[PDB]
């Protein structure tokens, strides 16, 4: 599914990210912007042999499994498939443990590049929220 911008800021909200380690909802929908351009079914493969899955591009090397990473973790408890579902349940609770690992949002490297110190207010600007 390619979500659309206010209707992806409204997804989030109902999951309860926004706010979520005080990051807000402008920053979660600049994110998968960057990541994702807003498609749950987006797969991108790493160097390493790791692949990044779904709207936010969460990596098998720590978060999922996927059968071919080796000597990887799957803290979230989970398949990477469930990351690629129309629903966006299994990404936004992935999430929240991976914001929550020390780093905050660096963990997402385009949204240091692109989202950070930028008016994130403009990603949700007109939604009705
Ligand atoms: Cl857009
Ligand atoms: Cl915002
Ligand atoms: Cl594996
Ligand atoms: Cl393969
Ligand atoms: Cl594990
Ligand atoms: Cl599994
Ligand atoms: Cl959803
Ligand atoms: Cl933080
Ligand atoms: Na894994």
């Amino acid at each position: 599914k390619v979500f659309g911008r206010c209707e992806l800021a409204a997804a989030m909200k109902r999951h309860g990210l926004d706010n979520y380690r005080g990051y807000s909802l402008g920053n979660w929908v600049c994110a998968a912007k960057f990541e994702s351009n807003f498609n749950t079914q987006a797969t991108n493969r790493n160097t390493d042999g790791s692949t990044d899955y779904g709207i936010l591009q969460i990596n098998s090397r720590w978060w999922c499994n996927d059968g071919r990473t080796p000597g990887s973790r799957n803290l979230c408890n989970i398949p990477c498939s469930a990351l690629l579902s129309s629903d966006i349940t299994a990404s936004v609770n992935c999430a929240k443990k991976i914001v929550s690992d020390g780093n905050g949002m660096n963990a997402w490297v385009a949204w240091r590049n692109r989202c950070k110190g930028t008016d994130v207010q403009a990603w949700i600007r007109g939604c009705r929220l």
